[PDB]
């Protein structure tokens, strides 16, 4: 089961509405329609907040280390709650998707994030922990990526990594009650059918 949810982000308004925020924007959908609000704990490196999905007791987790830095976070909620790496799962922006699709994933490697880079780094060299892969796009080559996911997306594009962050978080609930084949079944399904 999980036992920890990430959002992957940098802090400050500054980077908020930006694409490299995506996985945050997810923690806090999760966060409203609880009405459980993320507040910052310094031992933590971060937002968190404890909510039950599904009757599940979860916590949630937004690092404010900067991204390359996540991994500080993530092992410090970890450590302290004693959570394995396979009880966590982290929601992070994908270039290999387009936007309003997701998908889940256990493990591999972090292709390039380097949010994810520094949490498997963490977590003792350990890639095996779950992932909420968010479609933003790809913008053709490796020089148009910083400004890309730095930048904020066009409203048409918004209103698409909404919708699937909307489907993502009711099939993260569906994980809970019916499992995760179930859950990935649906999520998969999502734009594809």
């Amino acid at each position: 089961t999980i036992k920890l949810i990430v959002g992957l982000a940098n802090p400050g308004a500054e980077y908020a509405a930006t694409r490299h925020n995506a996985g945050a924007w997810f923690v806090d959908l999760l966060a409203e329609r609880l009405r459980a609000p993320l507040r910052e704990e310094a031992k933590f490196f971060g937002y968190t907040s404890r909510v039950t999905l599904g009757g599940e007791d979860v916590r949630l987790l937004v690092p404010t280390t900067f991204m390359n830095l996540s991994g500080k976070a993530v092992a410090a909620m970890a450590s302290f709650f004693r959570i394995n790496p396979d009880e966590i799962l982290v929601a992070h922006d994908e270039l290999d998707l387009p936007p309003g699709v997701a998908k889940f994933k256990l493990g591999g490697g972090h292709g390039g994030h380097n949010g994810l880079k520094d949490i498997i780094s963490k977590l003792g060299n350990n890639p095996n922990f779950h992932r909420l892969r968010i479609g933003i796009g790809h913008p053709g080559d490796k020089n148009k990526v910083v400004g890309f996911v730095l930048g904020k997306p066009p409203v048409s594009e918004q209103k698409l990594i909404d919708e699937a962050i909307d489907e993502a978080a009711r099939c993260t609930e569906m994980w809970f009650t019916d499992g995760l084949t179930k859950a990935t079944n649906r999520l998969h399904a999502f734009k594809a059918q």
